[PDB]
């Protein structure tokens, strides 16, 4: 979709994660080369047994339905956030992560 728009959408996550270059892990994991990464694995993180057993392969569809609705896809985790509904903003969302490299350059 947009990325202009999903940065915007990115406000809500900021607060926990970071992005770009510099990134580091804070209340939640750096998102930088989010989309093919398997759930778990950014180094220093302590993730929940709920997230690091899960099995999860962040694909596109993957993150759609964990974004609606965190606890509904990975029961128990640390994630407390209602999630994004806006199938709009979710595309938006998309879009803005996709740019990053597991760097935080910009494809
Ligand atoms: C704090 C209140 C958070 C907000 C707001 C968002 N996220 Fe989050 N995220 C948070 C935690 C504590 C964790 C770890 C979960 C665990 O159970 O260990 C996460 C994790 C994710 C993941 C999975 C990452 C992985 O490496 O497997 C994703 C894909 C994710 N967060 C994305 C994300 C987005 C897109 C958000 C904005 C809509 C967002 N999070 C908000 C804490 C918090």
């Amino acid at each position: 979709q947009d990325a202009a728009s999903g940065e915007q959408v990115f406000k809500q996550c900021l607060v926990c994660h970071s992005i770009g270059p510099g990134a580091k892990n804070k209340v939640g994991p750096v998102l930088n080369g989010l989309f093919g990464r398997h759930s778990g694995t950014i180094e220093g993180f302590a993730y929940s047994d709920a997230n690091k057993n899960s099995g999860i392969t962040w694909t596109e569809e993957v993150f759609r339905e964990y974004i609606r609705d965190p606890k509904a896809k990975i029961p128990g985790t640390k994630m407390i956030f209602a999630g994004v509904k806006d199938e709009q903003k979710v595309s938006d969302l998309i879009a803005y992560i996709k740019q990053f490299n597991a760097d935080g350059s910009k494809k």
